[PDB]
């Protein structure tokens, strides 16, 4: 259910979080239930219970939030001085 849908779940999870960064408000409860499922799957793993959560979601998330704020950092500097930046 997750691994065959990995290429479509985090493809649009990063879309709705990026939609949240744009200003609009997505469904909070649905989002948090999906993300918490990624760590609750491995609740029986004695070692590395967050390994699935990091490798499937967090690492694509940090990469996505990396090229978004770098896009945002270059967006703010054009029309804002350091006083308001």
């Amino acid at each position: 259910m997750v691994e065959p849908l990995q290429a479509i779940l985090i493809r649009m999870l990063l879309r709705e979080i990026k939609n949240d960064r744009g200003g609009e408000d997505p469904n909070q409860k649905v989002i948090h239930g999906v993300i918490n499922s990624f760590v609750h799957v491995e609740q029986y793993k004695k070692k590395f219970p967050l390994k699935f959560y990091q490798e499937i979601f967090e690492s694509p998330f940090l990469t996505e939030t990396g090229e978004y704020y770098k896009q945002e950092a270059s967006n703010l500097l054009q029309e804002s001085n350091c006083s308001q930046y």
